[PDB]
């Protein structure tokens, strides 16, 4: 009961004041059983809760809770569960006996962690990590000494840079332009893609495309300039081959050639595959 109270405390000042749905979230069996068991069970760490949205002549808010935590598929388009709020509540001690007495005396602050996201950000799990993991890691190696200290640091750095890439890494406008309506949707035009204006677009485009990425495809003097800039400019071709790489791999650049491939403008689909 006291963590009911505590947890309905906690949700109000968060995204929207407590509502009769959500009182009625927590009456309901199956969260009172998620939480019972979470309460009472080593192996169940966390509870979620979903602020679930659904839209009508007038906007409407639901609570649910589970197990499972899917952070980024509600920020994920087109999806039902879009714009639904995420609650994290994680224990601290696994021992069952440990986590009766805390929740007779200890306080529900030190004994409940509490996580909250937005929703629909492409980049709020990348962000999370380096806002509070990424700091928290390099103040202790330097505060203590510990083993590994060095590469620690440098793990924790790799993988927020991966994460901070990856979030502008989806594919829009070297920089490879799609078609405006391609880039509302594929087929969309029925009868419209067999036309030469827009067969020619997208082919110019494409040669563009293939012109650009020869531009770099085609080096320099490995006598010259200096070992460091050599490598430099080495792991420059890595990142930049790959960046273009997944540029290529991304979908909607390969089905505007599927669409050249359609019309048969085999000039296009064919040089992109070999020069390039």
């Amino acid at each position: 009961s006291k963590r009911i109270a505590w947890m309905k405390t906690t949700i109000c000042d968060s995204l929207q004041l407590k509502d009769m749905i959500v009182e009625e979230s927590f009456q309901y069996e199956k969260n009172k059983n998620l939480l019972e068991q979470f309460l009472s069970g080593e192996g169940l760490n966390k509870i979620f809760a979903y602020y679930q949205v659904q839209e009508q002549a007038q906007n409407d808010d639901i609570k649910d809770t589970g197990a499972q935590d899917p952070v980024l598929f509600f920020t994920t388009g087109d999806l039902e569960k879009i714009q639904d709020k995420a609650v994290w509540f994680l224990r601290i001690t696994n021992p069952a006996d440990d986590k009766k007495k805390a929740s007779q005396q200890d306080g529900n602050d030190n004994d409940i962690i509490f996580g909250e996201i937005t929703p629909n950000t492409v980049p709020m799990l990348n962000a999370l990590m380096e806002s509070v993991y990424s700091r928290q890691i390099d103040h202790i190696i330097t505060e203590k000494i510990q083993f590994w200290g060095v590469a620690e640091e440098e793990q924790v750095l790799e993988f927020q840079q991966h994460s901070n890439k990856f979030s502008s890494e989806v594919r829009e406008a070297n920089l490879m332009s799609p078609g405006t309506e391609h880039f509302k949707l594929d087929y969309e035009a029925i009868s419209g893609l067999s036309e030469s204006e827009k067969m020619q677009h997208y082919e110019m485009k494409f040669n563009e495309w293939i012109n650009l990425i020869s531009s770099q495809l085609n080096r320099k003097d490995e006598k010259d300039a200096g070992p460091a800039t050599e490598l430099i400019y080495w792991r420059s071709r890595m990142q930049k081959i790959t960046n273009w790489s997944e540029q290529l791999k991304s979908k909607d650049f390969q089905i505007v050639k599927a669409s050249l491939q359609r019309h048969k403008n085999h000039d296009n689909q064919r040089p992109r595959g070999d020069e390039s």
